């Protein structure tokens, strides 16, 4: 239970500034069969509204704060990598291009479907705007023929200040705050 | 795992307003086959009165307070996500056709037969008419012919007031304190 | 006079805050040949401005209060029953679904050529917004060939709010006084 | 005829004690062409969830005061009766298997065809647990060839207690004053 | 510079208790080539989160405020109007309902494709919860084959208040003073 | 876990007053192959002197409080279920009649043979006497030939009174205390 | 953790008066493939000093105190079960061959490999001497050639005073307050 | 004279601090001819220094301040759009890449031409960093052979602090007035 | 589980009287495929400089502490006990040959593939020298022929004390208190 | 939620003095077919600027204080060991070329395909420069033809003092708080 915590402490710090908390899924999908070296993954994630933050480098908009918790890979996803239909290998996060923060042990290990899955490290704190940037390292890549692209699904707890107020104030006191 | 709590705090709450606390069954069931976009699952409650209410958009009747608490997917659906017979993906949950409050993560890992099957975090209020509606927002869609399609059950905590001195003014004093 | 009587009540208690009280006939019909089971009638009414509100389960209007009072069966319907051209059987009233009220005695001898027809034990009140459906427990169902939905009207004393200067709420404030 | 006081008589005074009043159906049918002498009618009550008590003697459940109110007969025994396909008489009304409370008068003449519809002169009260049993004592009884058993239905009024604060006490205290 | 009005009569009010005023545009579709008598268009307004608030009847969630200001119907309609490929005819638009609060000047004289097509006459305001519902009134119903069926646009402007720090009365205090 | 809480707060009360807390096993069968509408299954306990309580519609003991608290569906049901050998559906459970309880989540997903299996919502109490019901309405029903009677196996709690020092009050003044 | 809050209390209370406290595996074997109706299994509890307590009936000796915590069924147990090898059914648990105090929940579900399984109700407290027997109450017997016997794993805490300074004295003075 | 009312209001307010108030022309044009779901128009600026703002997006500068004031289609585009030649549809104007403030109504209906022309709802105040997007989403697509891209003219009124003697505290003492 | 909570109890409490904390692997073995009676286990521990004691019932050398803290079993031992080519049974650990402290749940429910894997309840301190002997009883032998024997791994924490400033005097004041 | 203890644990006592966490896949590969004797892996951690300090026994950088926390064996290695493609055995963790801290309970039962994957005992800090050597005690060794090297994954938490106005003094001064 480590977003149950971060869901906690975002409800009870952003209430008396106006906060909006809610969780959402994020998908990092390595396209068209990784083989040999680094790529990088689309990401994709799902606010309010259906606007759909597609492509690389998502930039966090300048009202809210984002907190990546988790994450986790799909179960045919961890047949497809145990058979070499899919490369194995790291996901290295980063923030505002330069700043390393964790990198994913091993996503074939994250399957959801072990009660003895590996979790993350920390739940790492995005402030407002800042750029979120992923990269995929790929050990032991993909080895048979028809191979599938990778897909990584992160959970993020997304804590808004738009409709509040004057969001600007709101939102750089609870971001100096908690 | 909340669905025995928000029961026992549904009761004993409800006492000095005098009510119901029932539980019933909701299924959600996209129509046909989702194969590329976002589509939308056709609700379908059944409440004591032997009534369903169909289509998107249910209303809660007013005098009722609902409360959303887990969900499950059978085995006979979760043998056609991994044959890619239907899409994954994740259930965005609205109220008032404007605000997301939750994330249904990913179908597939809240099915039954998983070992470690997952809850939802945390319990969505429905207070006196409000619109409750729901998405789903496919990853990694059905590929397979002779496709089919999805259907999630859901856990709806009912708490009437139909019994009371006078329901219209028991259920919006109740709504305020639970 | 037993409409004329909760009329007169209506009429003399919705009059200060303004009332436009009048009566309906309403219909309903369970369809297609009850010949096993519990079915469902469809409800009818035909409100003032000719806008037929069809279906089960009539949600009432939010200016409004209802008072179910009378009821009874065609000739043609009747004739039919004890020849066994449609069903016999009791009527279920309720009120959000979970309440019943009523149980009508036996519609075939509820018919209007008898010159003791018998009537109902109450008139049953129903508040602002709050679900109405009627269900039909058929005993000695239809034997012959070429058989006949049911049919049976009732009578409804409506009171409405509509046209007076206050919103939804003055129509609960004047309903907890009657 | 009596029906609509005694049931305004029970809103009213298991209102403060809490109370759910409502009416059904109660069937008495001797079995088998009575012919010649003291015949027992088997009664058939029909709470709301599909709670059919059956057989002779029906007990009275420990949270529900009944009220006998009115019987009928409908018109194919009315016509049976004047053709002697079945048998005339009374019906007798006992109470704990011991007192005999009332005649029912002469159960030709309480036909719904009757334009003098004779009616029941008060409506006889049942506690809690307590035995309900009827009888048939024939006068002119059946002589034509393929006669036919005797059906003549009731009216129950159900003052049920199971909403209340505490369905014991509440019963024990409104038997006392109703 | 109507709806610029009521849009700005919005964020003047919406102010001091918090709301998110904002415009959406709302589809009455009657289905399938209307030919004889009234129809019923399936009413479809598209909110912030892509939400296709389908059906016949709409429901105003219990923390919002509509506007209905505006009418128009685009050229491709008209065309085919002119052409007998759909029927003309006024639409009726009713609160509750019960209430008719306008009604629209033939469909075809507000089309888009002239200069000085015809207005509205009073923006018409919703409160919470009521039940917005339109009807057609066919005059001059398609003649020719192949027909389509009608659609006409309208622009609501929608006050909402499910941000704000209490949902529940700051709704209930902003419809007051406006 | 869930039987072991109401069991120690069963032996924490009945104990100052005399009380013989243990554990049953309750049977109810759907008999003969539903396919078409809602049923009735054959209730079905075993008290301590082998007295099997048979039959719809079970009277609890006047010195005993039950207290429904499991449910779980055996191997070869399950596996008669998914082959189409027997149907499947929800149960409800009725309480006097008249109150529902709570809807059983569909007895295919409460099978045993599954590692994360769903469970009840509430342990619901009964008290002295009181007329426990319960109906299987059908969704998806039985196809294939050759096909079997449902079976759901209950686990009750007995809190029974009958060898106190005197037996007669003291089972409703428990029950009131708990 | 059922079993770890008995022996956290035997080893407090047993302690002052000096007591030892270990844990023990008692085997229920039911002899040679039931089939029919109802058996006597073999206890066979395994102590301290190699000695192994074994047929039925077992006599505890009178410095001991038994608490039998849990019990479950092995792996290779379950799928004969399932496989209509040997026979499912539940266990009955008498002490002093008169007092039944529980119910096993049918042991096909008791199977240690699933993590929803249903344990026993209670931590059930043997006093010195006291005679301990069971009995198999089979539903869905052997049905298969070449049938096995049943066994079902019992988890017992055992305190003991054999070793204590005056085995008299501190077996009923610790009797009394744990 | 939406815009004249905002452009005396930019250079009233922005005078004491010094700030040059100036209007350009915004130009939204969605690429290569949508004919199916939703697409995105790159947006495309004038500013002072001869420079195009070209490609989604676009950030505002630290020291300006923008205000989008009317929208209109040109006549080319006119005559295209009701040919068939390019698709019809709205589009939403969003703030911070979230907040959703507008919908333009049908921007078929919004000719240079009609002086009934439907003009942009209210003049958004764009404030200092904080990205603009647009999004276009279709009703009825382009259908006739050698379909057009769509272009959406917009008209910007620019307010720019960069010429003051500090623009860092100029802006930031002006946003709060202005 | 329980590794490390005594791990962190042992480098707390060792640290003041210098202490070397570490762990290790136990590999106890029975010789020979097990099918009649209770055998004796192969005991082989290994210290850190290759210390191999082997053979029957160790002795813990003079300056150490040890904890036997949990056990499991592996999968291809796993899968000869449901094929019947090695026992199942519990493992009796003892200490300085008389008391029996602990008994280990079932070997073939400790195995790795259990997704409820059962620990060991408490870890068993050891002092310096004290003769650790286990024992097998073996439940349902082997019976298939190519049986095979038992190999169940452990785990214990070692205390070293070589380094203390005077290492005999050490343990004998760390022992009284851990 | 091992791994994330120590790394909350370092975010919080490394900010005082300003301190880098963040985490880092490790890998230990013992190379070229191990049949005898014991090994030596090959260490090797990838910092995150890209230099990889390689070969055995890894000597920590100035500024670093790293901890190692977690180890996994993949997938494609334990079907490997199984088979007889590579060795069993343990993994010996030293630090300052004196110390023995751990022993990994033999790394086909750390492997990650099972859904108990067993654990490390403790979280091992490591102060700068001190030596980091593992050794590869094998049992049961490669034994088929086409043997594989062994490869064991780690997870590392560095601790990096890069950007603060002190040189590696205050990383030993921060290596005192920790």
């Amino acid at each position: 239970s480590v977003t149950q915590q971060v869901f906690n402490f975002a409800v009870t710090k952003s209430q008396p500034f106006g906060g909006y908390v809610y969780s959402t899924n994020l998908t990092a999908s390595t396209s068209s069969a990784v083989t040999s070296t680094q790529l990088t993954p689309l990401n994709l994630s799902i606010t309010l509204g259906q606007i759909t933050l597609s492509g690389n480098s998502l930039v966090i908009p300048a009202t809210q704060i984002w907190y990546l918790t988790d994450a986790y890979v799909s179960v045919p996803d961890y047949t497809n990598i145990t058979n070499g239909a899919e490369a194995d290998g790291v996901i290295l996060i980063y923030k505002d291009g330069v700043k390393l923060m964790l990198t994913t042990p091993l996503i074939s290990s994250m399957s959801i479907s072990n009660p003895a899955r590996t979790h993350l490290a920390q739940a790492v704190k995005y402030s407002p705007q800042s750029i979120l940037t992923m990269y995929f390292n790929p050990t032991k890549p993909a080895t048979a023929s028809t191979s599938y692209p990778n897909t990584v699904y992160f959970t993020v707890v997304v804590v808004d200040f738009s409709y509040a107020q004057n969001p600007a104030r709101a939102v750089v006191s609870a971001n100096a705050v908690m």
